[PDB]
């Protein structure tokens, strides 16, 4: 059904933007964005924007989905045996230090903009699959198996480095409570629950707790899914359920959401020719450019050094072209960003948002053609 | 599993009345239970107790189960034909009109008072079911089935009621909200979605509408149940499988920790012998005396009245002895009470709360002793 979601994630991306354009609700788009939001506890208080819990909560569910997947793949899929597996692990972590390193080298030595470096190196998994699959039965598995691996491999790689980055914030009570909950999961499985309710209470009792943290908040998610019991030991299994559950939201609502949330972009307000500042050149180059050569030139090595490749997909051409697809990190890269220049800066978040819509509506419709004819 | 539910329900009252009491922890029992919470939308300001959101949430869950059950029972079980609910349905409207009665002719005249008329008339139905359990494979299905329907019938009557009764405090944008809110369920249902997540959805949308009204924040839960598709067409139920879904958290964890919230009351702070003001005494007759009287008198009527009663249970010792059980309130007496005087007054409802606790812990043991004597015995050999 990876069809219908990219049509409503770019539906509702594509009304964002009419959202965030026309004059007659680009302000009650703006309004409703940038409301605040306050929850007092006593002397608890903590406040976000709309946009802000609006992120914290989508990517909660976003990254509990990806928690899944990627535990389901660790144990039963392209990612169980470390001879599989090689080829796509080789294949990201060279897929994000190229991205990385052309948008550094095109961002030298600018303390703000530097942070924005792990904003190349996300790929919209939603987006690339729904690419993927206009063009119909023609594309293999191992493809698909292939881009849904580099795509998770590269955006949790981000949100993990990220994470261990910017600690500055976290409050010595809510590391210890978060503590205690990862624990009570732990516990919990090791003791196998097949309930998964109460894993996902759990996991939002560390969610409110980590919750002055975009990107904790965010990982908070993936520590949930990566919790909960996986084994058919039950006669049924739970993650599977679960992520089977959660598929359709999270592609019909929480990412055409979040798109509707934070996709729009004032080109009516401004839209000055000059895309040459660092951050909208740095970010087209480290997408443009970084993904593919990156993705390709990590593969060759690969290749040469006695690893091979997922079977019955062309290694030279049709490989590389996903290199290509990985460069739309479109809806992942506006997070990332959202959490690089949230705090620093309103308008680096805007010129960042241009630089990553160039750059992944230019790499769909390219990496697109480059691939009807293989 | 009623069986554990009861269990885990008395140890967590029992654990509250423990929290309650002693010195070393009640203060910050109160002070964590009456902690401000608010949250702020720009100009949205909503604000209440700790012990109202937990309320509010674990109530309206409660009757999320409650309306999904009334709805089964309302289409395909004893609350289906008009000949079978007879019975029950009769046996409801006099267990409530006499507990009430009881309750204000002995709370004649006090605007204040008058309000908490809805507080003998209820019976937590886990409790009720909870010592229905003690006695075993004695007990036959039907008292059971009975009983469980009395008790939503008296409850969800008297939210029902409580509903219509306070309307004063709602915004005209909130109304608006839930009414479109609503309608959505209805659409939504009318065109068929077997997914059962969307309407819970919805009716999150519609909790948050009507938040500023316990009541109506609860029957919500209630609308809620009530909207979502029943029949088997799936080849599957989406309503079944979601009440069989509820059944253990709202028998596990919502009504323990209710209890656990709820029914904490001091008795080291003060407890002056003279529990003889109008609601401890009210509260008690309306419970005690109200309860059995209304059920069985009824009944009797009901008899004679052409309308027959529900098979293979004693209808004149039985019975009536399920009007007693019907007379343990605890629970959902503690919510009405809490919904009556929340705003007047908080000694008020401790005092409703001594009331019930009084009137309930003596008709669960009496109801008990009437009954464990009127059962046929599993012999051994
Ligand atoms: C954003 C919102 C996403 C999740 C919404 C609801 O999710 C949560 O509620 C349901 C409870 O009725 C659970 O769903 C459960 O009951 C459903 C039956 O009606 C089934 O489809 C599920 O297989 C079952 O697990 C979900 O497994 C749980 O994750």
């Amino acid at each position: 059904s990876d069809a219908s979601g990219g049509i409503i994630l770019i539906i509702a991306a594509i009304l964002a933007m009419i959202m965030a354009n026309s004059g007659a609700t680009s302000g009650w788009y703006h309004d409703f964005l940038e409301t605040p939001v306050q929850l007092r506890v006593g002397s608890l208080e903590i406040n976000k924007n709309m946009l802000l819990w609006i992120n914290d909560a989508l990517m909660a569910v976003f990254f509990l989905l990806v928690g899944l997947e990627v535990k389901r793949e660790l144990m039963q899929g392209s990612l169980a045996s470390l001879r599989q597996a090689a080829f796509p692990v080789i294949a990201a972590i060279g897929g994000m230090i190229v991205p990385t390193l052309l948008y550094l080298a095109f961002n030298y030595a600018d303390p703000i903009t530097r942070e924005g470096w792990a904003i190349p190196a996300a790929t919209d998994i939603a987006f690339a699959l729904g690419v993927l699959a206009l063009l119909g039965s023609r594309v293999p598995l191992a493809l698909k198996i292939f881009l849904m691996a580099l795509a998770i491999i590269d955006d949790l790689g981000a949100i993990i480095i990220i994470a261990l980055f910017y600690t500055n914030d976290l409050s010595m009570a809510s590391l210890g409570v978060a503590a205690v909950a990862i624990a009570v999961l732990a516990v919990l499985n090791l003791c196998g629950a097949r309930r998964t309710g109460v894993y996902i209470l759990v996991g939002v009792v560390l969610w409110t707790a980590v919750l002055k943290s975009g990107v904790h908040a965010t990982l908070a998610g993936v520590i949930v899914g990566f919790f909960i019991p996986l084994k058919e030991k039950h006669g049924r299994s739970p993650a599977k359920r679960l992520e089977h559950v959660l598929h359709p939201w999270v592609a019909y609502l929480i990412l055409p959401l979040f798109a509707f949330a934070n996709a729009g972009v004032s080109l009516g307000g401004v839209t000055l020719d000059g895309l040459t500042s660092i951050l909208p050149l740095g970010i087209i180059a480290g997408m443009l450019i970084g993904k593919p050569l990156g993705i390709s030139l990590f593969c060759w090595l690969a290749l040469r050094l006695k690893l091979a490749h997922l079977p019955e997909g062309t290694t030279y051409q049709q490989i590389m072209v996903v290199g290509i697809l990985c460069g739309i990190g479109f809806t992942m890269s506006i997070f990332i960003a959202s959490l690089a220049f949230g705090s620093v800066d309103p308008e680096l978040i805007n010129w960042a948002k241009l630089g990553i819509l160039v750059g992944s509506i230019s790499s769909a419709v390219i990496g697109y053609s480059w691939l009807r004819v293989r």
